[PDB]
């Protein structure tokens, strides 16, 4: 168990703060970010761009690192790892160290740290201004996990913390978005945002039950009244 | 219908916050708060001691500000009143303007003001440094209506905000805490200690339901079966 890093959006000095691709949710879509959600979904280490903003330029030394992290309290301090399955493998591209749920693609200068006090993972690159008659600078990521992979994150979403720090380490900006590796990421946005109006327009609700058993019970009563409901139609 | 002012915490420069006299819970006090829920319990119109608590002095001008607000986010636009009962009833005492329902005793600096941009209701004092041989001042106020009067707070909780100002009105602290105006303190905060003591050693599970009938249907049975286990003990 380790102690959980800070997931406060902090636009700092430089203005710093992420941005991201508008996409449509085509179910043959390889990767796609719900703004409602700020959630990206995307497929096994497929490719997932990521944009970085900032009104003035840091100084030179800059660096920035990206942490993944459970989103559940209950979660949030055991380390983000990937499954032994997909780590193990006899087939590691050696592109990055194979414990690495996260990489970054396309950058010889990236750097992956185990820290030695937490021993969370992450992948760090020196920061680099924007492309000429451009506003912003590119990040490509790449998941090694699925979501659902047992043993894994075995189902359980997870938030990805980008942070822009000085060449010592010391923070200079942080933003965030949850992140889900799944098979076909067009339906399930599609699926996670109706999920979002239905709550948000008295459609679904939720429940705090107390006790496991108690709650139990109101689960299978639940499953009866909907398998009554397919029933019926 | 109003906007709702800030509740922030705010010490400021001068270190400023509460500070409240421990009571006991038999059922005859009249006055009694609560540390674990931050809450206060007193009787209609029974005196009610607040400590303020500064690490260094502040300038001449400086005043307290006591105004009130419904917790409930649904209720938090509506300006708190007394009832109309005790509002308008002949036999006033005229030591405060009848519409308010909170008042500072022994103070004749007093000053009740009906905002006339928010149409809040609130009263200021002058801020007196502390008797010497004393770290803190003593301010005493009176609540006008009980929790339950029908036609006011109607059983709807509410929040006192305690706000240190300059003489111009500026912000230089904030600070508060609940209020329950009934019939019996004591058994009330026994009552409320015991429901949080049940809540925070119980283990909660979510349950998402559809249906905004079927989940009224649940919640009913689950606050019905949470009421027994305050009853049996
Ligand atoms: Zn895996
Ligand atoms: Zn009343």
């Amino acid at each position: 168990s380790s102690s959980v890093p800070s997931q406060k959006t902090y636009q700092g000095s430089y203005g710093f703060r992420l941005g991201f691709l508008h996409s449509g949710t085509a179910k043959s879509v390889t990767c796609t970010y719900s703004p409602a959600l700020n959630k990206m979904f995307v497929q096994l280490a497929k490719t997932v761009p990521v944009q970085l903003y900032v009104d003035s330029t840091p100084p030179p030394g800059t660096r920035v690192r990206a942490m993944a992290i459970y989103k559940q309290s209950q979660h949030m301090t055991e380390v983000v790892r990937r499954c032994p399955h997909h780590e193990r493998s006899s087939d590691s591209d050696g592109l990055a160290p194979p414990q690495h749920l996260i990489r970054v693609e396309g950058n010889l200068r990236a750097e992956y740290l185990d820290d030695p006090n937490t021993f969370r993972h992450s992948v760090v690159v020196p920061y680099e201004p924007p492309e000429v008659g451009s506003d912003y600078t590119t990040i490509y990521f790449k998941f090694m996990c699925n979501s659902s992979c047992m043993g894994g994150m075995n189902r359980r979403p997870i938030l990805v913390i980008i942070t822009l720090e000085d060449s010592s380490g010391n923070l200079l900006g942080r933003d965030s978005f949850e992140v889900r590796v799944c098979a076909c990421p067009g339906r399930d946005r599609r699926t996670e945002e109706e999920n979002l109006r239905k709550t948000m327009d008295g459609e679904y609700f939720t429940l705090q039950i107390r006790g496991r058993e108690r709650f139990e019970q109101f689960r299978e009563r639940n499953e009866a009244l909907e398998l009554k409901d397919a029933q019926a139609g």
